[PDB]
């Protein structure tokens, strides 16, 4: 399984978003996430404040490893995965 | 065999870009794509309403683990390789 | 020894940059490549009609296997490797 | 568990940045690395006048390797890791 | 150790930047790379008339792999290391 982090510039602060309206709900938890919908987009979201670094380090905890990292506009997005 | 799929920010939801008009359609089929063709284009395309992460959990389970990911423009890309 | 192939977007369709005038003479060949110089062109280049994915598998097929890719500007940038 | 540093293109000077104000105290106190807090910002950041190379081979001293490795914007970012 | 190289696109040609001013000027030689600085830059770049493909090629050479690649603004920059 894999999972797609992201955070806006800078990536010093957060919040980072964690998951899509489908994601594993007691993966969430695990990691402090709610799930709100902010106004202007139409489907609901998961994200903590922590900076990603700090989400990183919680994700290895639980067997998540960062395949690739990438920029788009202003979004600084990483992939993971778990056996 | 490689296999580029892609979706625009939000990442959080489709439609999600996984072939081209010579894509194997059995493949494309399990993932439960639709051909079309986008105004202006004089080629076709298959998509999905998934988001990425889910489309990337069934092509996990097709074989594919993701390579790399990268951004360009306002779209998301993701090269996927089987043996 | 690497290699380095490219596409604008959409990558859906083709062309694809597939080599520089120093690029080996056989390989271009076994890949149906055409060079040419582009107006304004004070070089060469080789490409083929293809889009990436036709490119990428044919080259696997030589012991090419992807190690990178990334986007700058409108252009989506594959580098592959060989023993 | 992750590090996260930045530089500015271009990439042959500094300053590179380090770490967000909850970064491992001790490993910034190894790299020589200062705290400041930029105008328009309103939290704090570590830095080096070191460019990015240099910093790089430090972390690698310090058990760390790259990960991967991208730019957004103007900003080039490289994901380290550790055991 | 680490290494970053980078060229604007196109990447057909060169020049390919190869070290900042603390480069290891054994290596800087060994790849045939001069020394300039460019107008409206405080810092000094090693260049060489290669394009990116052939120096990927003459560092493979002396240990380097490529570990990482991305694209910031024009420039197409790797991330190169050895053991
Ligand atoms: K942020
Ligand atoms: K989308
Ligand atoms: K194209
Ligand atoms: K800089
Ligand atoms: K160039």
């Amino acid at each position: 399984p894999y999972l797609l982090i992201s955070t806006q510039i800078r990536m010093e602060v957060g919040p980072t978003m964690v998951g899509d309206e489908h994601s594993d709900p007691e993966l969430m938890q695990q990691l402090g996430a709610s799930k709100r919908r902010v106004l202007g987009n139409n489907f609901y979201e998961y994200y903590v404040n922590d900076p990603p670094r700090i989400v990183l380090d919680k994700l290895e905890c639980r067997g998540f490893r960062v395949l690739s990292m990438t920029g788009v506009g202003q979004t600084l997005v990483w992939c993971l995965h778990k056996e």
